[PDB]
């Protein structure tokens, strides 16, 4: 059948809409579709290329109140890339709270960890009942799982600026260095390469974890 209306989404809404690229954009809700339990959202995007799809890849086009977000939230967030920002699907890992000076803690589908305000923040209009489960990685899907029901369980490795470790890289382990610590983060230099990456202090890729 063909609605207008379908709990709180209405039929020429300003919605966000996940393309093939895996990035997300502003649209209009054109369409709402049902074949028997199942719904699809047809967004037109604003450059007038359309997509049907499911409602766990769609996003409000407005920043979650505080009480709405809980670990294991499904969310949009802004994405550093290089000198670049985009919009990303995520998970929220940590509320806000004193020890990380009132930030949000995502994990996005890729791996990659940062800290963001609530005005860097999008809500997923239909998450799935298990968030985690339209993760497309397995090795990002099976950790954000075993994170979010282990929760507030959460094992860590306690390092300090100048400590010396080996951390994982493309399957191989690399002479690194503590440069500094954010919270739940660490950036680490690998000393062959010469560049840094923020990691999860609580990563299998940094070796002490692994261990
Ligand atoms: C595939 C999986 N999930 C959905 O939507 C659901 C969302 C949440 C729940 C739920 C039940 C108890 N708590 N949350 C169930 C279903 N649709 C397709
Ligand atoms: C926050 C941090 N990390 C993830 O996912 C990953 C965790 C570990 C690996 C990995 C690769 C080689 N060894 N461990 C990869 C991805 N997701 C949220």
């Amino acid at each position: 059948e063909n609605l207008y209306f379908q709990g709180d989404l209405i039929v020429s809404m300003r919605i966000l809409g996940k393309k093939r690229t895996k990035t997300w954009h502003k649209g209009t809700l054109i369409a709402i579709q049902t074949v028997g339990p199942g719904k699809k959202y047809k967004v037109k995007f604003d450059n007038k290329g359309k997509s049907l799809l499911s409602g766990n890849h769609i996003a409000y086009d407005y920043h979650p109140p505080a009480d709405k977000l809980y670990v294991g939230s499904r969310v949009v967030a802004k994405y550093k890339d290089g000198n670049q920002v985009w919009l990303y699907a995520g998970i929220v890992a940590e509320t806000p709270n004193v020890k990380n000076k009132l930030r949000f803690l995502i994990f996005f589908d890729d791996g990659y960890a940062s800290y963001v305000t609530q005005s860097e923040l999008y809500p997923i209009c239909r998450p799935l009942k298990k968030t985690w489960e339209d993760i497309e990685d397995i090795s990002c899907r099976d950790f954000i799982e075993e994170y979010v029901t282990a929760y507030p369980n959460r094992p860590m490795v306690l390092l300090k600026s100048g400590q010396l470790i080996k951390t994982e890289w493309e399957g191989t382990w690399w002479k690194s260095r503590v440069e500094e610590v954010d919270g739940s983060l660490v950036r680490i230099l690998f000393l062959d390469d010469k560049r840094c990456e923020w990691i999860y202090r609580g990563s299998t890729r940094l070796e002490p974890m692994f261990s």
